[PDB]
């Protein structure tokens, strides 16, 4: 037992990280087959980032201006193209460590692992969630751009995020691996403010189920509620509305614990209204929302 | 910016995980060079675990009773020996993926990454700390034993933990890679209660420095204190005493922020006495103690 914020094992993604340099800008690339994917802003000077015309800046760049290094070995760039906000650098060598992989675009509330990298070299791995305002709360310094987010289903890596930007408020924005930003964000150094960072209700409920499975039971109360009544309280507390789809997803955890989803919603309603009174759940003094129901089942069942 | 509970990239350790089966017991082993290390309780029947005589149980075991599988390939066991609470299974094949490595015995308050495994297959990676009572708060199900804890210095893996036991209170105990338990724990299914789980003060202070570096500044107050005055409050709150050695270790973070260590201790003293008043620091409503000062510098500087 015990319940931890757990990342996927990072080895399959470590095998794909490379360094990409263009002029004086270095960041990370993702090497899959004979393509390296990286943020298009690799071509920007610090001055360029204010109002960059990427099509115009890219005209001044040739294949030989993209320096791609895998470990301490140089890869030969034989083509480049821009797709949305990513560059695809065709290299003459397929990555021999390419895992089975997919590109997926996740929904707000979905969790993934980030392999934070600098100069193509892995620094650390952590779990986060796509927030309801399409930001992520990461840990990214200068040269972390092109670090990726992913999920693993057995031996298949689903890449869902590539890091591009830090907003003036220190939260993070990026793209899927087709180069489309999550949410309204752009790869320019300009006024971009995030909307409300609401709490991912379905994920809190999953985590409360994890708490019961792991013996933390004090918050269970004698009440129930309805989706509509719960949602009036969720709204007041900047929680995402709970849908019947979410109730259905929490079905397997409902079955495992014998606690009806709406009973757990009524326990959550009291926690919101009453607070924790100085108590902890799974070692947290706040209600954790970066575990999906699938995460809780996966971790509570030991999937590899 | 941003500050996350970050594990080391797990790839170098994934390359070392194997499955070890003895009779009807399966758990994990660590394959380094031509030795597989695993908990000696692999030889126990559930009945054996109550009062096991490991020397006597081991007499009934031969090399061929230890089944070691690396991926879906069988390794030939050509020797076995017991060292403290681990078995060393000599195999006829050096692990071709053996990283540079060391075995280290860590001190309470030191952090490390765990690669949670089942049947030799990696499930997830998370960061934890050696608690002052020599437990760890992990996430371990049946068949997680032999999962390891480690730190990485560039390309050298320092293995510091191997998982053996879950106490009746759901906290975890294990050994270094010489098979010596951390703290007073034994590999028997008997009454073993943990002592006080005190808070790792030096680590809280490091994390408060991380908070200031990442813009969370509200808790900084107009006060200072002395080690002796602080330690009277630490004692009252089940915090570890702060030593001049800890003050020296927090030196580089003191330098980076311009906040004297004793001023930060006085901010911590007020947080202990006043609580958070519903506020958060780096997204936590409690004072986080599983980042060492070295962790905070490493993450705030982007070491790979
Ligand atoms: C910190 C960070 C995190 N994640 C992605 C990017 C990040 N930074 C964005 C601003 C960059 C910068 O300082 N640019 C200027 C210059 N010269 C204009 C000031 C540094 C990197
Ligand atoms: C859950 C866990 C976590 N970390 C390490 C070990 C862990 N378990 C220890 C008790 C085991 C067990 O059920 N043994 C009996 C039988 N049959 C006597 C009941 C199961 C594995």
């Amino acid at each position: 037992s015990g319940f931890r914020k757990m990342a996927f094992p990072s080895g399959k993604v470590e095998g794909c990280m490379v360094q990409v340099t263009c002029g004086t800008t270095t960041l990370n690339g993702l090497w899959l087959d004979d393509v390296v994917y990286c943020p298009r802003h690799v071509i920007c000077t610090s001055e360029d980032m204010l109002n960059p015309n990427y099509e115009d800046l890219l005209i001044r760049k040739s294949n030989h201006n993209f320096l791609v290094q895998a470990g301490n070995v140089q890869l030969r760039v034989i083509g480049h193209s821009m797709q949305n906000c990513v560059l695809k650098l065709k290299v003459d060598t397929a990555n021999p460590k390419t895992p089975k992989y997919k590109f997926v675009r996740i929904q707000p509330g979905q969790t993934f692992s980030v392999l934070a990298c600098y100069n193509g070299s892995p620094s650390g791995v952590y779990q986060c969630a796509m927030r309801p305002n399409f930001t992520i709360k990461g840990s990214f310094l200068n040269g972390s751009c092109g670090s990726v987010g992913f999920n693993i289903d057995y031996d298949c890596v689903s890449f869902c995020y590539m890091h591009h930007m830090e907003l003036p408020t220190g939260v993070h924005a990026g793209t899927d691996l087709e180069g489309n930003f999550y949410g309204p964000f752009v790869d320019r150094q300009t006024a971009q403010a995030a909307g409300t960072d609401t709490t991912i209700t379905v994920n809190v409920l999953a985590w409360l189920y994890a708490a019961v499975i792991n013996g933390d039971r004090w918050f269970l109360n004698r009440f129930t509620t309805t989706l509509n009544d719960f949602n009036l309280v969720a709204m007041k507390y900047n929680y995402e509305p709970l849908t019947q789809d979410h109730v259905d997803i929490l079905g397997p955890l409902s079955a495992q614990t014998g606690i009806a989803v709406l009973d757990m919603c009524a326990s959550l309603k009291e926690l919101l209204q009453n607070g924790m009174n100085g108590r902890t759940i799974l070692g947290s003094a706040l209600l954790e929302d970066e575990f999906t129901p699938f995460d809780v089942v996966r971790q509570c069942s030991g999937v590899t």
